[PDB]
């Protein structure tokens, strides 16, 4: 159990994100089922919020996360897994980020050296994730979509015991992109409730084995 505090701008906090830019849920608990179309921007992700983060294309982003309180423990340990970072164009105000739109921009997995997940980094660094907004990308309003993967109960899948399965903490933030930016429009187009099956093998994963490596869920990172 997590969410989104703020977004951080070239290391610069733009201040409580939480239903101003940030499509905030009404509390901390994951999606499981594949086939909600909350997988997508979570339980209000269909409701517009008044602002849009403003950045330009090559910008350093930080999404900040908590569990309860700000800067608390973020996210209990048990929760390993990877977190993944995505865009999309801002078609409609109404959007709620289901349907093929979906392009993915930044990915961190396990660390097989240092047998280091995404989330004990997010954790060690008190809940800052940091990803860049692809220098190329065209300028105007996108979602940035920005997920954590728990892996404690995905020793089964959803469909076949409801009590376990992976947990997905999706978090959708609005971004108006300016500067020069280029002429790159995210066209990976993927679908997360066609897109993500409880047979992917990064989904249907047992964390409680020798394991000496994870895939992650989707297409590679966009080519830009
Ligand atoms: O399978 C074989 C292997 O098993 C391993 O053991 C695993 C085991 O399999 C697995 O089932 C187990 O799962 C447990 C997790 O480890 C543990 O983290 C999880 O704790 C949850 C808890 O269930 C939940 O109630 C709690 O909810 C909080 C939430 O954190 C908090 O954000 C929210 O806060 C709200 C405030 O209260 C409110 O004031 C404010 O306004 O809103 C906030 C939210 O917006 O409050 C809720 C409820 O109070 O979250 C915690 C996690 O943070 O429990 C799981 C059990 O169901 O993990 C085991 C390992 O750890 C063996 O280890 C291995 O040997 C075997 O091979
Ligand atoms: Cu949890």
């Amino acid at each position: 159990h997590t969410r989104m505090f703020s977004v951080w701008v070239n290391g610069v906090d733009q201040g409580d994100g939480q239903n101003v830019y940030i499509r905030t849920p009404p509390n901390t608990d994951p999606i499981k089922d594949l086939a909600s179309p909350a997988l997508a921007c979570n339980v209000k992700g269909g409701e517009p919020v008044p602002q849009f983060v403003s950045a330009s294309a090559g910008d350093k982003l930080t999404f900040e996360w908590y569990r309860v309180k700000r800067g608390d423990d973020i996210i209990d340990p048990s929760h390993s897994g990877p977190i993944t970072t995505w865009i999309a164009a801002f078609t409609s105000p109404t959007m709620d980020g289901t349907g093929p739109v979906w392009s993915k921009i930044h990915e961190e997995g396990y660390d097989a050296s240092t047998k280091s997940w995404a989330v004990d980094k997010l954790i060690a660094n008190k809940g800052m994730w940091d990803f860049t907004l692809p220098s190329q990308l065209k300028p105007g309003k996108y979602m940035l979509r920005q997920e954590i993967v728990a892996h404690h109960e995905s020793d089964a899948t959803f469909d076949k015991n409801p009590k376990r399965g992976a947990q997905f903490y999706p978090s959708c933030v609005q971004v108006d992109v300016k500067g020069v930016g280029g002429d790159a429009v995210p066209d990976q187009a993927f679908d997360f409730n066609k897109g993500y099956k409880y047979s992917d093998p990064g989904i249907a994963f047992d964390m409680y084995t020798d394991f000496d490596s994870y895939p992650i869920p989707g297409p590679p990172v966009w080519d830009a």
